[PDB]
């Protein structure tokens, strides 16, 4: 009973540890795309390890126009606690809302519900439309770098009219070049070829390089973070 | 309608250019994981860039013990046909079967289905069950590599009996480590903090390092070669 | 769709911090009453001033062969670290298990569910029969003396076969006197009243004093100790 | 199927031994609450000292402004006869109402109900109708009166000075005779509080302070007090 | 929803002041016709002169061998009660039993139930079956001695095997006379008249006098008690 | 199906040997009561004597403002053939109309009905209200004195707003008393007791005698007149 | 709702005033035919007319094996003195029985059933199969003597292997002559033909004349008999 | 389910081999009478013998004002030829409309429908009121002077005001009489006895002779008719 990519996200009152707010309305409200991620329970090292790795990248989601809500099925008291915590043992204060979903509600809603079951990524993009989901399990940890790529990617598909390759920025057959959405009739296709403007295996498979030399290298950074083991353990001094 | 994570694969007998086949059993009577991944239609390219990234990438399934298998809504005979134009445009052989799906119903089953919609990986284990879902829209591409970390580091948590951090395994908690599931009664928790025989932030985040450097460094080498620019396109060399 | 006092503890198995149990047969299978209570969340402060007044009365409880068993709606890791919470900073271990109820699972089969709903005190005794039950809001404490003084009562009733007057053992007609249940027909009545054995009212209403010296001091003490203020808060020396 | 705490006193119109009324209204029309107790039948021992016991804390009832009424399965006209009996054998005047339920309607309606032994049940429902406590003792054993009494102080207490009440008040272990802040629910309020400097406290969500008048501290005392005291001089001797 | 003239009482156990019996059976078992009469309420004052008016019959009933029973909607304890009054009051004892309804499921049951329409007088035979009911509204008091009539006019005709016309033994047409129950074929009808063993106003109207002096003088002194206004009383000597 | 004491009568259309009429409403429209009464067929015994000892009281009927109605299962025809028997073989001629009910469809809205349970006295008083109804087998003759009584003291009580003893007006507790409905309220019952204006054994047992001496003569006469042995039968006059 | 030509009559138990009997099994077990025949209520004029011409013709029915049955919706004591009353005022005895149906059971089963559609005859032959239904409405007598050709034709049809041509055995093509059944297939056709045993129009058309000159000379008595004028009527010698 | 008498003819458009008409419009419209009688199939014989016997008649039934239309199910193509083979081999043209009723919706709508079952008579008058409806099997002709019978006795029914006894216009009772319908209420019963304007047989059995001396003649002609033997059969003179 998940929604399914395309779809706007199920309108819902919700409560997190900022206060009530109505979903996905509260984004859309301030042109904001937001990713909503869930949890089974507080207090769990995995998804400990995720908020903290969401709250290192949170400029770079700020940057992109990119909100982050959380949702844990346990209390606003807890969430609150386990915050607390996080911010005293580790070092790191966790900025973004977290959804108070006991009785699992807003999960069960969301086609999530057990509770092991209550994993999951919505990026919904400024118009409250499902643009992508991700379900790791609980045992496996979000690739945050993974996330940012991936709005990345959509805002410059949308802004640029373009559909982006396997591996984008890197692909291995086109590499930093963006594919024109194939015809979908003769005389379209025909056009295209005639037309003469693109680089071409077929006519269904046309691209250029309109992104420009920062986009392209803000999407190699993410990968190259994602990449790189870390200096510096924030386990060490916390 | 999808299946959730946690369940069993949809017991199904299907069609694929290699032949007909059962869903998960082909697999499971083999010991064998599979990623099956699904496409909107035939000779579309950002599908086709994707088949190129999953077959160089094909040696590093067959070592972990992953078969890979596609699904398009379209004949036997356009896959065979979209392989050729794949094997003779790209120069490369695209080795693993593509489920034929016209009509859906393979598709409605597992709850993509239209067609735009028709996209989604499913990570199944060699007991048939399902332990990660990726769904990725048509106009972008899957990041290959991240499909590699993911089984990877899940079956390293399997025989090590361990959780996975964020963003394994370059954490910037813990690095490499990786987690001990946590207690769930207060003598089992008790006995943890008694025991010193882990790195530990709290009873509930405790870890070590039990992987081997073989194990760690085969799984940065895939975030490494998805963060590196390819020297030779293959548009170029084709 | 709660239940009615005089039926079974609906079977069900629960997850606790001490572990699975089912009830009510793990405390039937022990000649155990045991008393479930009901909380909305974790680190509430009216709930944790319940979770102290019962654990000082610990001992009380035992003594009468009654098990507590607590109920909140949030997982079984917050639980913990609540409990842990008030062992450090009031400084009385909890001794008791709570349920684990995220999804409210327990408690909407207890028909007790929103959230605040998620109160209600049951008094289960050794066969598993639902005696009384309390439901006390969430802005308002419960009256722990009560509790002991409800067990104490019923406990007699049933062994010396008499019901129990309003306010016992300090009623205003009859004081420590036990009832003697009235009869349902005309000759029994007539040989009540014949036999002269009781004190009496009228046939419908006769009483006798078959409690120890020891049962009503005891049910005193429950009461006298409601009444009093304590010498030494726990909040100063925390 | 009960109501629910937090939910309105269903809307119905009863027949009582004072008159037919309707319910909750009868009640919120004139700014009272009342205390709704129930009885598996008439000229049963067990009621009849609670009936008893109500009655005499009558007036510790108006005190606080709640009004009485009982429920028993039984017509009026037994309503009438054992009230009579009380009067006559006890020599103790029952006050208040008793809605008459042969048939079970209303029992039924508060889902209470060949039972009637379940017929039991009091509901606590304050001024604007809205029921907020019920208690479910058994027919083999009679109700804390005082315990009722030490219910609505406190509750009308939090009510006014918008305070959670701990358990066992006035004589918390903890607090003693503090009232709880409710706690806060977002991350601002929640460092607000803390800044403010303004309650004692143990954490963020567990802050108090002292605003019962002592009246109000010494009077929900004496409720547990009586409950505790034997009586000098039980009422059968007398007669 | 009334059981119609010629059914079964339907089975059922119920309550009484004189404890649990089963109906029809407890009467059946015993070769006892009975007469359940029913009140919508106890300490009422039609039903209460009803009562004094059977008890004062009591004997009547027990020589024709029907035993009586009441129901009111109402507990044992008020029934007993009630009865303790009209004893003391009145100086009449009730010696039948009086179901206990509360609830008023038997009355519910039987088509009486609002409880003003618990009325309702049964007359059953021997067989169980019911034989003759009646409806007086609680403003008006039945008149006992013809419910003596009436199953005094049954037991007659079953035995005699004989119908009985309207006022007897007072009939304006054949008086004491017994009516055979009339042919219903045209060989039975001839052949009667041709029997001339009766007295005739046409073959479907035959009869005779069988019935004994005693019986018919027993039937007259029922309706003679009916007629006459007593001397004396009953509150004068009260 | 039998409708209700207390119920409006149902509103029906009926063909009777008199013509078509309306019910209640053609004797509403009087201010007239109607007894209906009910039998299995036509040239009957039982039902006969009954049509007999209606026409020959009926003066007594008119002088209470009641109208009589029959109801028999059989055709217009042989209704009209009956009454011509009667009045030629009794010499009594019955003047009240006959519904005639072939198909039994008035006795099935009536609850009545097979045929042989087609029986049945409503009386229903002049705002169309069934104020008692008598079920009579069809093998014994109803009283038809008693039905008289009936009416005259329900038409009393309502007059004089008072309620009738058991046997009344020869009761044996308050002889041609009436009873004054009880008190509902405390309140009420208090101000009656104290008032002094009745004669009373308690206070929900009050009663007075005032009724005229006409009408206590009138309905003793109707009792005097059921036990009175008949000077001259019918069937000798003819 | 009505049974059509060639279904078996419905079964039933019917009462008679002859007794009770069961359809069609009581004619069945004597292999006789019977005829029903239904009307509205005794004591009509028509009907009466009817049952006068069926005694007539009793001989003549009997003769052919055709025993007579009546339907009337009026008891079984209406029907009895309907009887009499044709007996003693008309001067002919009704020897058939008629079914009492009062309710109108029997003919709303039938498909009759106002009461006014209560008409209609059925010819039900030795096996129990309803052969011929004539429906003349309630002021239309039927004209018997063609009941008494229809089951004679019927007859010998049957017997003779035979269908009979409109107004036999005086048609105006073929006279007394009967019909071969026509032959269903090519072969038979021609066969038929070549035969040339039969005298013919067509080879759907072929003819003998195999009946007795008694058959037709009887068949022509009815029609004679239904054509000429009654010497004495019969209400002139009543 | 077949329509009932006096139930007006269903409503319907059908295709006849005279055109498309509306049923019983077509003929209320005229002020027409019509018959309509059915027939299995064409070319089969005893419907040729029907047809032939009706168009003989056809100018007997145009004096009465009556249509005629048969019903067979068959094309309009085999109506055609079948009408063209009877005048061809015959001599006798068909005049009146056969009904093509294939797929026999018409004869379902009728109740008539195997198809052996296909067969009966409505007779229709100038209001569209089914007033008779008759039944003949297929291997049974119909004897159409006796349709000829019905309708004019009806018309005189109509017309005169007036019931038709058995076998008229030679009843056995009342010879060419015709009845009174019978009086309902006792009323009228006595006013019409009272009366002398009728020769009478008991109250319900009133009768005179309106019908004039050439509607009685018209009448027995029919019958003579249908009882004299064909000197010059139509086979013989082909």
């Amino acid at each position: 009973s998940i929604p399914l990519i395309g779809e706007r996200f199920p309108e819902m009152e919700v409560t997190t540890d900022h206060g009530v707010i109505k979903l996905p309305d509260h984004y859309v409200s301030q042109g904001k795309w937001f990713v909503l991620f869930s949890h089974p329970a507080d207090f769990t090292p995995v998804c400990t390890t995720e908020f903290v790795s969401f709250a290192r990248r949170y400029e770079d989601f700020q940057r992109l126009g990119v909100d982050l809500i959380g949702l844990s099925v346990d209390s606003v008291f807890s969430h609150i606690k386990w915050k607390e915590w996080i911010e005293r043992h580790i070092g790191v204060r966790i900025p973004f809302p977290i959804i108070a979903d006991p009785q699992g509600t807003v999960a069960r809603r969301l086609g999530l519900l057990a509770t092991h079951t209550v994993r999951g990524v919505f990026i919904v993009d400024a118009r409250g439309v499902i643009r992508t989901m991700l379900y790791y399990p609980m045992e496996l940890g979000r690739l945050v770098d993974e996330i940012l790529r991936i709005v990345k990617a959509l805002k410059l598909g949308d802004s640029l009219k373009r559909a982006v390759p396997a591996d984008w920025p890197n692909n291995e057959i086109i590499g930093e070049g963006l594919i024109v959405p194939p015809p979908t009739t003769e005389d379209q296709a025909r056009a295209r070829m005639e037309s003469g403007q693109y680089r071409s295996l077929d006519w269904w498979f046309c691209w250029d390089t309109p992104a420009s030399r920062d986009d392209v290298e803000e999407a190699r950074r993410y990968l190259r973070r994602a990449a790189e083991k870390p200096a510096k353990l924030l386990y060490e001094e916390a």
